[PDB]
């Protein structure tokens, strides 16, 4: 679908995410093209899976382990997509249990920005 | 025009920012459907001009004095806009020096994220 653009209502979607570590579950997710990579919370995981160290760029500046790396790929399924958007790896965020799709899964549907 | 999204190569665009306290400049500029507010860098303005204090939602944390706000509008021109975008108040980066292109100002240019 087309998705408006509004400062006071954010844009986001009901994704069900499969992380490979327990059964998949469907959270809201704010769209975000400029995200590079995708977050994911880590309230979707059991607390026995491993996770990678990782550095990010960030809008409060630059944090230590605030996010962490997923090992395995992770399965996101859209309302109106019969196949899942595969992706190699995405951030996991440890403390707020943000959930924001970026542009490595915007390409994977070949979504676009347009402005007329 | 229609902008693909690609995790490798950030969605910017090149725009003239009129922060009304000194002359206008063209900048590159991020389009970013996850800002609830447009960010300028304070390279921008003059630096005798008053800006007031706030808060933001930002990633890695909560960033009290990075950024502030403007005490006037700000006028933005696009490549294919005759007529400039009014944003009666916008976000400052006194620090890492971003420019961000967020839905206030993409509401006024009927822009809109389509997934197929
Ligand atoms: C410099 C912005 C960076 C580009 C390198 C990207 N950000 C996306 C941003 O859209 C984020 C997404 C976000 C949205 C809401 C709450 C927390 C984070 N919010 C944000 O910083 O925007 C702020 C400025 O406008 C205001 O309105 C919304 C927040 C304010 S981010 O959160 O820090 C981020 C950076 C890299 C990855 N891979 C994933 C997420």
């Amino acid at each position: 679908p087309v998705i408006p653009l509004d400062p006071a209502r954010r844009p986001v979607i009901k994704a069900q995410v499969d992380t490979q570590t327990s059964h998949p579950k469907t959270i809201e997710a704010l769209l975000d093209t400029g995200a590079d990579m995708t977050v994911i919370p880590i309230a979707l995981f059991s607390s026995n899976t491993p996770l990678k160290n990782t550095s990010v760029l960030g809008a409060g500046g630059q944090t230590q382990d605030h996010f962490k790396l997923t090992s395995l790929p992770v399965l996101i399924r859209l309302p109106f997509r019969t196949t899942p958007i595969v992706l190699t790896s995405c951030l996991v965020d440890t403390k707020n249990n943000w959930a924001i799709i970026g542009r490595d899964a915007l390409q994977q549907c070949q979504g676009v920005l347009y402005l007329p």
